[PDB]
């Protein structure tokens, strides 16, 4: 037994809300909040944008701090630092910006970080901003994701079609 409240239940170990990420990551604290991130931690919109104003800028200063030791992450990577005051840890994860050019079969790849971690709340990866169609960024997730996982998707006519239309 967790936290997580007013779920619908997608699969055997995928959840589904629509709520704001961060007001979700407030009332729990879960162990993973997954920031939908770019290559370089600059957090200055969507997701990202609003999880780093909900820390003051912390997690801004901290993903500079990393960005200069470690040089840029891969699309479809990832990397763990801290939670700040929404939860443990974050795990800023890059799924592929198609208005990039960038390849949608990364995707995947970036779904597969959450297998890393037994439980986490998440948005879709790739959807909003980064402009795929959060329908098949749903799919993947399903089709990748073996850990439980708490999708927080914010848009409510988004949100109402994708568990009615979810096979
Ligand atoms: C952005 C506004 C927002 C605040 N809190 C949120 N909590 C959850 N999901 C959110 N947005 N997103 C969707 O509804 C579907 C795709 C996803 C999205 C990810 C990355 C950038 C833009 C949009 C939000």
């Amino acid at each position: 037994v967790n936290s997580f409240s007013g779920y619908l239940k997608l699969t055997d170990n995928v959840y589904i809300k629509n709520a704001d990420i961060v007001e979700e990551a407030k009332k729990v604290k879960p162990t993973v909040v997954v920031n939908a991130a770019n290559v370089y931690l600059k957090h200055g919109g969507g997701v990202a944008g609003a999880l780093n104003k909900a820390t003051n800028n912390a997690m801004q200063v901290e993903s500079d701090d990393y960005i200069a030791t470690n040089g840029p992450l891969k699309v479809g990577g990832s990397c763990v630092l801290s939670g700040h005051n929404l939860a443990k840890h974050c795990l800023h994860v890059v799924g592929p910006n198609v208005n990039k050019g960038e390849d949608i079969q990364l995707l995947k790849s970036a779904y597969e970080n959450f297998n890393q971690h037994e439980v986490l709340l998440a948005p879709l990866l790739s959807a909003g901003i980064f402009g795929a169609d959060p329908i098949h960024s749903l799919r993947v997730c399903v089709d990748t994701v073996r850990t439980n996982v708490y999708l927080a998707v914010f848009d409510k006519n988004l949100y109402d079609k994708l568990v009615s239309s979810f096979l």
